[PDB]
Order: C-alpha cells, then sequence, then structure tokens
C-alpha cells in the first residue's frame, strides 16, 4: 500500500519543496522529518497522519 515513497512524496511533500527528481529535500533523515511536523516547521503539522513507515519510506526515496 505504501508504495516505494515515490507516490508518498508526490502527494505530501512535492507542492512545497519540488518534484523528487529535483527535491530541495534530498538526503534529509528520518529525524528532521518527524521534528519538522511535531513542531510545524513551514506549516508541516498537518501531516501529523503519517506513519513511520511512511515518513520513513520518503526519507528513502529522498536519499536516492
Ligand atoms: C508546505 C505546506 C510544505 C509541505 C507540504 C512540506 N514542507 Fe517541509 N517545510 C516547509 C517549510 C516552509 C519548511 C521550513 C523551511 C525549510 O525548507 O527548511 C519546511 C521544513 C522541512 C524540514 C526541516 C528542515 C530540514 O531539516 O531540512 C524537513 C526535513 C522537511 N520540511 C521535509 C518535508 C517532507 C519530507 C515533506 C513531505 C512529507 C514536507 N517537508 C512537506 C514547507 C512544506
Ligand atoms: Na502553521
Amino acid at each position: 500500500a505504501d508504495g516505494d515513497g515515490q507516490g508518498l512524496y508526490a502527494a505530501n511533500c512535492a507542492a512545497c519543496h519540488g518534484a523528487l527528481a529535483t527535491s530541495e529535500k534530498k538526503g534529509t533523515t528520518l529525524a528532521r522529518l518527524q521534528s519538522a511536523v511535531s513542531a510545524n516547521a513551514g506549516g508541516m503539522g498537518f501531516l501529523s497522519s503519517l506513519t513511520s513507515a511512511q515518513l520513513q519510506a520518503i526519507v528513502d526515496v529522498l536519499a536516492v
């Protein structure tokens, strides 16, 4: 259901951080992403429903 991260990034992140292929958040970390949602960085708190498995999948595709 989770895909490989590409759909999750496109649906939840690309509007603010760019298409995955040219994302400004390449090389991010799970700790940065969880902290950004939890701290509402840039208004990101609405993403608090994403699970650890979903956030990690997004981190991993940004590492490729
Ligand atoms: C617009 C409503 C955004 C959504 C959707 C996403 N991000 Fe975001 N994020 C946004 C801003 C304005 C900021 C602060 C400025 C900055 O770009 O740093 C952030 C912050 C982050 C961070 C923390 C900063 C860092 O360590 O680089 C991360 C890790 C981050 N954003 C990642 C990220 C992810 C993975 C998103 C989809 C789940 C996502 N953001 C969505 C604006 C918006
Ligand atoms: Na806000």
